[PDB]
């Protein structure tokens, strides 16, 4: 399975140490990503969905697409043939494609072949006895853990911010709330139409981004939502 590193290896984008199994690098700042879609609904009616996790340079620029060779048009037959069918079935809940079902495929490509082939640290080269596309399973697999310690709906419910038809919400509200259950750091806040509607959570990594240790960091990005009058707005409203 993937090597492992010790649990005081030096933290990413905070220390000056080289690119290798052990140190994400130059994407040392990882984003675990959120999204809530109220138009169309997905998703519990009380819990925001994944919509993945980034690899970013340290300066908040990033890579994209960094490994054609392994790019995939197959996850959901890569995930059944490792046998991680309770991850499969969580995905379908948890990482839809607001779209639809039959649109969650294409969405999970995306997200491994865009920014999961630019984390240095999941490559086959970081496994003992790698078998063909286990990074592929594990990155899946790791972007669900993380986002599990993420529930921004009750850090946000638990502050008093729920979704309303008629209440509107102050930003300094939303990012307190948040970065609560953040170690202090805010997320990126992002908002369409004057609604909530994003959420990026800032890390850096001791040592594998599988496994490794994720320590809560600075945004390298605030919002794009207005300091007031924020809607969140209620799903499968009616
Ligand atoms: C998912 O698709 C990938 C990419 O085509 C498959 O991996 C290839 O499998 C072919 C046919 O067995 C091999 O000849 C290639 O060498 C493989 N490519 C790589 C890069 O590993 C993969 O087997 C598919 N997985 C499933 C479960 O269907
Ligand atoms: C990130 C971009 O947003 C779109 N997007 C957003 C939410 C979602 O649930 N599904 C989806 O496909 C995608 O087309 C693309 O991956
Ligand atoms: C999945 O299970 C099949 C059948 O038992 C087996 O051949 C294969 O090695 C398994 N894959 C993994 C990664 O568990």
């Amino acid at each position: 399975t993937i090597d492992t590193c010790s649990s005081d290896s030096p933290l990413s984008c905070q220390t000056d140490n080289e690119a290798s199994c052990c140190f994400n690098s130059p994407g040392g700042s990882l984003l675990q990503t959120q999204f809530w879609d109220y138009d169309p609904s997905d998703g519990p009616s009380d819990s925001w969905t994944i919509h993945g996790l980034w690899p970013d340079n340290c300066d908040g620029t990033y890579q994209e697409y960094c490994d054609e060779s392994r790019e995939y048009s197959n996850i959901t037959s890569i995930l059944e043939a490792q046998n991680r069918t309770e991850l499969l079935s969580y995905m379908k809940e948890y990482w839809p494609d607001y779209e639809g079902a039959d649109e969650d495929e294409s969405f999970w490509e995306h997200e491994w072949n865009k920014h999961g082939t630019c984390i240095n640290t999941i490559e086959p080269s970081c496994y003992t006895d790698y078998y063909a596309q286990e990074e592929v399973g594990d990155f899946f697999q790791q972007v669900v853990d993380l986002f599990k310690t993420l529930d921004s709906y009750t850090a946000l419910s638990d502050a008093g911010i729920t979704p309303s038809e008629d209440a509107t919400y102050k930003l300094s509200d939303i990012e307190d709330a948040l970065a609560a259950i953040h170690d202090g750091y805010p997320p990126y806040v992002g908002c369409e139409d004057g609604a909530l509607s994003q959420l990026y959570y800032y890390f850096n990594v001791k040592g594998s981004a599988i496994g490794g240790t994720y320590v809560a960091s600075e945004r390298l990005e605030d919002s794009n939502c207005k300091d007031s009058g924020i809607k969140y707005p209620p799903k499968y409203s009616s």
